[PDB]
């Protein structure tokens, strides 16, 4: 009753969206397809008749689920709207034999790979194992910084467990990605705690070994050596909703999807729209790392026939951007794992805050702000300006501090509160930052500043208090 497909980069045809859309209508429980924060996609609720013609409707179409429980890889992220439009080729070209590269070495824990494009972090690389971070000279790829031992998971009251962002290793030219790739895969393979399953992942590994002892073994194995890192720098994690212009005379229409849950709602036909669009799109799809859904290569042409079928169908509703910036997991009521609720809890959460920024005066400001079911982590609250852990029905860990490019964890601010507690306590520090912040500053930065919350600086030996 539940299936994940195998999509790299969250490029999909519209022919393939055809048969997605025909199965999760006719086929699932609950009817919908949900877009997951690793650019791929799920039903929910499939009854044991229709589990070998889900498997058969992806094979129909070119796509494949196989999954995973003896065989540990997952969906390879690629940016998915890159500022310059020329690079995204390329970068999806490197994703796809990523992919293929790591499909079966059985793995200690699974495995999580991005291929990123500066400014962009949409990808979140620092929620995972390996990353890729694109250079370019002239509009070609020459290489990669690689990122190693990002990961968000924890168990509440288990000060062994910890989220951790990636370290940087260096840069290796183009032609040595498969070699370092493979590198990596095999040291976490060989070194990662078997026994431990908590204590498995590639972020603990580092930690035990020491980041220089695991960067030396992948250049023994992979036969080079790491250069300098090549300088980046990100601006930002969210998408680009609306319209913007891509190579040529295309342009890529970014849809907000709350949530990534699209089925047909009472004046808001969202999955019959994308039906339409689908029909006519003379591209593809790609699914981003926010939930979200680009209709991507439309010719200048064909855009206001595109943008009527969205506007008429919900698919272009405005929403803050607060809204835009804000991510929950699924939780209830198809996880088994979930704590507190997340999805169901988002919307009506965000129309509070959204009423909270605007009293202070910030309604066009945001704040990446995420709602995880529970502290497995999957809606990466832990990569957060504003995170929610969920601890028990309708009550949640505060996390403040992040940053609004990634590459910070929130330390816990409260424990285990409602959210009119977590509404109280963020109307107080929303109003501070209004008032009080320097140009430009973002809200997770100001706590730190202010003093409101420390600062997590080595997440192995300092998240928890
Ligand atoms: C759909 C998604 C959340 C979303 O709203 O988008 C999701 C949903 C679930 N995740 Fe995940 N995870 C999703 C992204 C993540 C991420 C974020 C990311 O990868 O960018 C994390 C945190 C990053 C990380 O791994 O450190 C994440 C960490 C987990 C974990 C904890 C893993 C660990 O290291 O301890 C579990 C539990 C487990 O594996 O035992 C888990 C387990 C689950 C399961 C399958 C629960 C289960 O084991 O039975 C969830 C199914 C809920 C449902 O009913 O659909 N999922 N999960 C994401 C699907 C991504 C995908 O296509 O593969
Ligand atoms: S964070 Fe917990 S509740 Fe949310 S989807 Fe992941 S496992 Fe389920
Ligand atoms: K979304």
């Amino acid at each position: 009753m539940l299936l994940r497909c195998r999509l790299p980069g969250g490029v999909i045809t519209t022919k393939q969206w055809q048969a997605i859309d025909k199965f999760a209508g006719e086929n699932t429980i609950y009817g919908s397809i949900r877009l997951t924060n690793r650019q791929t996609f799920q039903f929910h609720g499939i009854l044991k008749k229709n589990v070998k013609p889900v498997h058969q409707m992806l094979h129909s179409v070119g796509l494949d689920a196989l999954a995973t429980a003896n065989d540990m890889n997952r969906n390879v992220l690629c940016t998915s709207n890159p500022y310059e439009s020329q690079l995204h080729a390329e970068a999806y070209e490197w994703a796809k034999k990523i992919s293929e590269h790591l499909l079966p070495t059985y793995l200690p824990r699974k495995f999580k790979t991005t291929v990123v494009i500066p400014p962009q972090n949409d990808i979140d690389l620092h929620a995972n194992d390996m990353n890729f971070v694109a250079i370019a000279e002239n509009g070609k790829l020459v290489g990669f910084n690689l990122l190693v031992g990002g990961g968000l998971s924890i168990e509440h009251g288990n000060k062994k467990t910890y989220a951790r962002t990636a370290s940087e290793f260096g840069y290796l030219p183009l032609e040595h990605t498969l070699a370092v790739a493979e590198a990596v895969v095999t040291t976490q393979r060989d070194w990662g705690n078997r026994t431990d399953r908590k204590n498995a992942k590639t972020k603990y590994t580092l930690e035990r070994v020491g980041v220089e002892t695991f960067k030396a073994e992948v250049e023994r194995r992979a036969g080079i050596k790491f250069e300098p890192i090549r300088p980046y720098e990100f601006t930002g994690r969210g998408d680009r909703i609306g319209w913007v212009k891509g190579i040529d005379d295309n342009w890529h229409l970014t849809l907000f999807i709350e949530n990534g849950r699209i089925l047909d709602y009472p004046a808001r036909p969202l999955k019959t729209g994308l039906l339409e669009i689908a029909k006519i799109h003379k591209g593809d799809f790609r699914i981003t790392a926010n939930q979200n859904l680009i209709i991507a290569g439309v010719p200048e042409s064909e855009k206001a026939k595109i943008e009527k079928i969205a506007k008429e169908s919900g698919l272009m509703n405005a929403v803050t951007p607060q809204r835009e910036n804000s991510m929950a997991c699924v939780s209830f009521p198809t996880c088994p794992l979930a704590m507190a609720e997340a999805e169901r809890f988002l919307p009506s959460f965000i129309d509070n805050i959204d009423n909270l920024m605007a009293k202070h005066g910030v309604s066009d400001e945001h704040i990446v702000m995420r709602v995880t079911g529970c502290p497995n982590g999957c809606g990466r609250a832990m990569l957060a300006e504003v995170g929610l852990v969920g601890k028990a029905p309708g009550r949640y860990n505060l996390h403040l501090g992040g940053n609004r490019i990634g590459t910070r964890i929130p330390r816990m601010y409260k424990e285990n509160i409602t959210e009119p507690e977590i509404l109280a306590s963020l109307d107080e520090l929303i109003g501070r930052w209004a008032k009080e912040r320097e140009a430009g500053e973002g809200f997770g930065d100001f706590t730190v500043r202010a003093g409101i919350i420390r600062p997590v600086l080595d997440p192995a030996r300092d998240l928890w208090d």
